[PDB]
């Protein structure tokens, strides 16, 4: 039963970055890998803001142990754009790249092959099946789900999936990690969605599909949502946090899988967003524009 | 335009004991009423228990402050069995019973008859259709549907639905209402479910689906909701908190209406508990159990 102490990231978007961000913090070694220099020095930019709020809110009175939590933070990740030289000695490797079941699949099978024995593959995936993105490997004993939650510095929660090849070493490995990363770790099985995504998902898009009945304005809906149902944010807003390209892809992966399930629907609205790179905070617009 | 001074609320349930309670404690003239003088006394006990968690925490720093607003509070709200015997001079009739079109459409004929002519009949409805019930009387010019939400002390949404029959002197009044309650109003189409519901109850219904497939335990479906979507309340504590009976009916109407959507299939967990009197928190013991 390994301890991870050494994590490597595979993306630094919207999960990876934060993912990076609490592993850091926690005292864990982080890589952070990403295609291009220029996204990698984002990212960290990204983690840095989100480190600094807490610093000047944690360390008000403290101001000098501020800088230090935030500037050993930072310095305990390290960046890099070609994952597979990284990989030949880290204890977990966690993917958090593009929802896509055939890029996944060609990305583990690969570092499947530079990667340790004991090293472990984890994905973050929202919503496809583990046993798939697992057989493209031959170190099925050692992969699992291992999904996070937006914004990770935040959402307690981790969904830990086995798989029926999942070894009970590795499946405790990640529990005690997400426990060391002060999370609090929840064992799924591997069905389509978990359970957060699978109930999420379906809700955010009939939210979408009332909205393009014409039956209210997306600002009603969320104002609803969140003073009569007590939510943090309307569907809408909610949507634009996580990302409407994300959603997409969610949304059509299983479409293909069930077309004739009404519930996953691809919609109108949501492809043209999406059609026109407006994939909400991430590029700055999505069903709402952000500054 | 009248200015709602007296109402009458029918139902000392869970939502109509809150909406007499906030009633009152914003300066309303209030008569609760419901099928017995027992019934009734339970409802005044639960509303006073209710006042003084609030005064509690509203009047920390000042017990005679809290005894007043107490004690004021209770003495504004009267009580009556027969609602026919108030109605004809009261300004507002709110009507919070049981989720069944043909009661509530037998209840708003009669007091139809009994009314003052510039008395506003309301119907606080999850499901149902505001013009349905509101053709079951010749007053549908003052006949809308006043929908809060779940504790009423506490939630400040509260949709306001009109029908095309609905006069905008009406709509206003009741816009008026919401906000002398303390409320924020949202007009609604008079559609199914209007907003929240259209969107919270298939997705309770999932997560009860999720469970019965076996996919996850209760326990862990509720969990993973509060700590990865940030929700108050996982499903299946908020259907307890919502009570079963009244959900039950509430898709099983919506199911009658469109049998083959997948949105609306009975849940046969949910029909047993409420077959076994098992309504959640309100009878002691839903999906869980209580004191
Ligand atoms: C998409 C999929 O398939 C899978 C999934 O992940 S589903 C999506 C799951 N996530 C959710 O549902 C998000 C729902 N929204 C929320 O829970 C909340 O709105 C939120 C966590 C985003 C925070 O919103 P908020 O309450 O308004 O806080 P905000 O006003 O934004 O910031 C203030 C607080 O939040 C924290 N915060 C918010 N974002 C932060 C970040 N990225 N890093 C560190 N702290 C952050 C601050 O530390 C601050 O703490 P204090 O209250 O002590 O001062
Ligand atoms: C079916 C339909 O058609 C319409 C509907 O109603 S759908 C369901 C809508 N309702 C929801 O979804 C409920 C979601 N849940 C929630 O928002 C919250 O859990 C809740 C409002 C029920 C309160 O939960 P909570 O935060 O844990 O409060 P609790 O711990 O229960 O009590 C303490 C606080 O809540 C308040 N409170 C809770 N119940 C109360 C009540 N019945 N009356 C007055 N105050 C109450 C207190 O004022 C108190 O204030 P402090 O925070 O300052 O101490
Ligand atoms: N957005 C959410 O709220 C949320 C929550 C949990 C899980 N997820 C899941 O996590 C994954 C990550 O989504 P995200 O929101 O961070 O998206 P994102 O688009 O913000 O970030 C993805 C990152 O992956 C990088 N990337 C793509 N292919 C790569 C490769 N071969 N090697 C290295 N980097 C590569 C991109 O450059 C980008 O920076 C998806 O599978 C998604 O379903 C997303
Ligand atoms: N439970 C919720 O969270 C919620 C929220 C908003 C609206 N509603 C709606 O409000 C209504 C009230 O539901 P509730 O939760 O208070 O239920 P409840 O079962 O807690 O209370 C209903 C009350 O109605 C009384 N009643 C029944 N038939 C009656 C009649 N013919 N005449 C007079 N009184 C009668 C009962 O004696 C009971 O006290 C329903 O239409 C429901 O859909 C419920």
């Amino acid at each position: 039963k390994i301890i991870v102490k050494h994590v490597t990231v595979i993306g630094g978007g919207l999960m990876g970055a934060g993912i990076a961000q609490v592993a850091a913090a926690t005292g864990h070694t982080v890589v952070l890998v990403d295609q291009t220099e220029d996204i990698l020095a984002k990212s960290k930019k990204g983690i840095e803001e989100s480190l600094r709020k807490v610093a000047k809110k944690k360390f008000a009175e403290n101001p000098k142990a501020g800088d230090e939590f935030v500037e050993k933070t930072l310095s305990t990740i390290a960046t890099s754009t070609d994952a597979a030289s990284v990989v030949h000695s880290t204890d977990l490797v966690v993917e958090a790249i593009v929802e896509n079941l055939k890029v996944k699949n060609e990305l583990f099978k690969r570092l499947d092959k530079f990667a340790a024995e004991h090293t472990i593959f984890a994905s973050n995936t929202c919503s496809l099946q583990i046993t798939s993105i697992a057989n493209a490997t031959t170190r099925q004993d050692r992969f699992a789900g291992l999904h996070f939650f937006n914004p990770v510095p935040v959402m307690k929660l981790v969904e830990v999936i086995k798989t029926p090849m999942t070894s009970q070493k590795t499946f405790e490995s990640l529990v005690d990690f997400s426990k060391a990363l002060g999370k609090h770790p929840v064992s799924c099985k591997d069905t389509p969605g978990f359970i957060v995504n699978r109930l999420l998902v379906p809700y955010l898009m009939e939210a979408i599909r009332l909205y393009e009945r014409g039956d209210a304005s997306k600002e009603d809906i969320d104002t609803a949502m969140k003073l009569g149902a007590g939510y943090p944010m309307g569907p809408f807003e909610l949507l634009d946090y996580v990302g409407l390209d994300t959603t997409k892809f969610i949304v059509d992966g299983w479409h293909e899988m069930d077309a004739e399930n009404p519930l996953h629907q691809p919609s109108p609205s949501l492809n043209k967003l999406v059609a026109e790179n407006k994939f909400g905070k991430k590029t700055g617009e999505g069903f709402y524009k952000y500054k």
